[PDB]
């Protein structure tokens, strides 16, 4: 009976090793009663037990009482290599942190969300109430920003398991690729400059963006990786910033927006100069060149994963996937956890850049981050979510901890994965396939185990793992797959998502017609499964044919947007003749709760298209099917290609 209260318990007890010498007892069998706990560390949801004739609400008692008195039983001599943010400190702190030093605040030191006119009166033209829509991209004032980091980044390091990380590596011993041990090198400058936002942030201490240092401070870069090579000390620090800050800017092209949301709270990220050094050394497994993690999804586009993960899910015979979302994930990766991904880099390094690699993970494991108002704190491990090891390094520990987890829960063992699940990550997001027997299992008692691995998942219904039964309920990079049918009788999967989200993302932004015009070719690209999308992107491309899209976002067009279009999704837009219905239903869904359409809306959009459609000429709007069909022309393409 109060298994359930027992299970909740067991999730906040602290993570323990087999006892060979006393009886494990689970949450079952201590509801059960006449079994007395001896210990509260916990172990696959075992923990050590006299059995005593006791009674369950007794040794429910005991085992809470146990929990609370490990709990009330401690602050950290700092590092030397972090001495040197002591003597530039001004003022003394106010964060107010309980778990990590606040030593005081710094000197002080030298964006809103608006509307993209053309896409927004667009939408208001067919009755779009855009104040109804959600609100995107919110900025966060001082005074919040520091209470989101004593909510979520001042804390003390996870507790795992005793000998957790000995069996993560023994899982990426069978998921390693050993023609590649021991090659990795450093990268020339001209590859670097290739894949790099010249508009990376800088630090608080530095003034130069990325693009500046690479143009005049190349000897400070070289500087750093040439004291980091031979085990020096370099001054390492993190910048606190909110998210959406003017600083909140990505080094490396982004899949989507989808990246920016998943951003925590707090972003916190090493110097211009600095994010340049890791990257010119550690380049080919930063941004996996070639892949090596498995399941590693960050350079799929997103309106090819779907397509690519049916072909996996159709092979199973009662296929389930089970999705891994962890709390605030960058807020529990531990020291143990930074060493496991220190120690693969150094399996696929050449041996000249251990030491490297050494030096780096030691000043990743004690951090000094500085807010944008200057006051500082000692980070203890964990992420900043701002390091160029982020997508890489969460990635793998991601994808070993669920390996783990599943083939602890199954009793699969390590080596035999591969033989009855598929994994696909995207930093802490990802999901397994699997069959549904396996897949059930991992979900009831993966939430223990991953618990005990210090990467608690977000609490649910049932204390279970989300399991999708039907293909399209997998959720993945914010999206969920919904299919489409072409005119060439073939279906394909293309990433869906709320309406009413996907008319916010695309009429508003932080701080001109090239711009929008990129904005909705690239909107195209993902969401020409939604007919409301698809038209208000096709009269905003249809708008001042002479100014060609800018380069700031996701994707642009060079010469025709439906020929770039054709390329990448592999039909014509014209060829696409029907989207879910069922699907459809479930992402329209909040257009009508929020009231952000009418009855008119549609009808409206598609009138103002079929105007504009049949008139003379050759417009966008009729590579629509809906509308050339009512508007009796069509759009003769030139050529046209995508890029990013």
């Amino acid at each position: 009976n109060l298994t359930p209260l027992f299970e909740e318990l067991l999730q906040q007890c602290p993570p323990g090793g087999q006892n060979k010498t006393a009886h494990m007892v689970s949450a079952y069998q201590l509801a059960q009663g006449n079994w007395m706990p001896t210990s509260c560390h916990v172990f696959m949801g075992t923990i050590s037990a006299r059995r005593t004739k006791t009674h369950p609400y007794e040794a429910y008692v005991k085992l809470r009482e146990l929990v609370e008195e490990h709990k009330m039983k401690p602050g950290s001599s700092l590092g030397k290599h972090n001495d040197w943010i002591i003597g530039k400190i001004k003022y003394q702190g106010n964060l107010r942190t309980k778990h990590m030093l606040n030593p005081g605040k710094v000197a002080e030191q030298l964006r809103h969300n608006v509307y993209n006119k053309t896409i927004g009166s667009v939408m208001t033209a067919t009755g779009i109430r855009l104040e109804k829509l959600p609100v995107v991209r919110a900025q966060t004032d001082t005074t919040n920003f520091h209470q989101a980091i004593r909510d979520k980044i001042d804390k003390e390091e996870n507790l795992q398991t005793p000998g957790l990380h000995k069996k993560l590596m023994e899982v990426f011993n069978a998921l390693k690729r050993p023609e590649l041990e021991s090659s990795y090198d450093a990268v020339e400058w001209e590859e670097l400059e290739r894949g790099i936002n010249r508009k990376g942030a800088a630090g608080f201490f530095e003034r130069k963006n990325i693009g500046e240092i690479l143009d005049s401070e190349k000897n400070k870069v070289e500087e750093i990786i040439d004291n980091l090579k031979k085990g020096r000390n370099i001054k390492y620090y993190e910048t606190a910033i909110p998210k959406n800050e003017k600083r909140d800017v990505n080094d490396d092209w982004t899949a989507g927006d989808f990246v920016d949301e998943k951003k925590p709270r707090v972003i916190q990220y090493p110097e211009a100069k600095t994010r340049l050094a890791i990257t010119k050394v550690m380049y080919k497994w930063v941004k996996q060149k070639p892949v090596v993690i498995p399941g590693y999804e960050g350079k799929t586009p997103l309106f090819q994963i779907f397509d690519k993960v049916k072909k996996e899910w159709d092979q199973f015979q009662n296929p389930v996937a089970v999705s891994f979302d962890t709390k605030a994930w960058d807020t529990q990766v531990t020291t143990k956890d930074l060493e496991l991904i220190k120690d693969i880099q150094k399996y696929y390094f050449k041996k000249k850049w251990h030491k490297f690699i050494d030096t780096l993970t030691m000043h990743m494991t004690e951090v000094p981050v500085i807010c944008a108002d200057g006051e500082v704190y000692i980070r203890k491990g964990q992420r900043g979510s701002g390091q160029p090891d982020t997508s890489a390094g969460n990635s793998m520990l991601n994808v070993l901890t669920m390996v783990y987890a599943f083939c602890e829960a199954t009793g699969v063992p390590y080596k035999s994965f591969d033989r009855v699940a598929k994994i696909h990550v995207c930093g802490d997001d990802g999901f397994l396939i699997t069959e549904r027997a396996l897949g059930e299992k991992f979900a009831s008692k993966g939430v223990q185990i991953l618990a005990e691995a210090g990467k608690p998942q977000k609490i649910t219904e049932g204390d279970k793992m989300k399991v999708a039964y039907q293909f399209d309920d997998i959720e993945f990079c914010s999206h969920t797959p919904i299919q489409v049918r072409w005119s060439d009788n073939t279906s394909s999967y293309m990433p869906g998502r709320n309406t009413t989200t996907i008319l916010a993302k695309m009429a508003t932004r932080l701080d001109t017609i090239a711009y929008e015009k990129a904005v909705a070719f690239s909107f195209l690209l993902m969401y020409s499964w939604n007919p409301l999308i698809r038209r208000i992107c096709l009269l905003v491309l249809s708008t001042e044919l002479q100014v060609k899209p800018g380069k700031s976002t996701t994707y642009y067009y060079e010469g025709d947007p439906i020929s770039a279009y054709k390329e990448v999704i592999g039909h014509n837009l014209f060829d696409l003749k029907r989207t879910s219905f069922e699907k459809l239903a479930k992402l329209n869904l909040s257009m009508s709760v929020l009231g952000a359409w009418t009855r008119h809306t549609s009808k409206r959009l598609l009138q103002d298209c079929v105007n504009m459609g049949v008139k003379e000429g050759n417009w966008l709007v009729n590579a629509d099917r809906l509308v050339s069909s009512k508007t009796g022309n069509r759009y003769i393409p030139g050529e046209g290609h995508t890029l990013q």
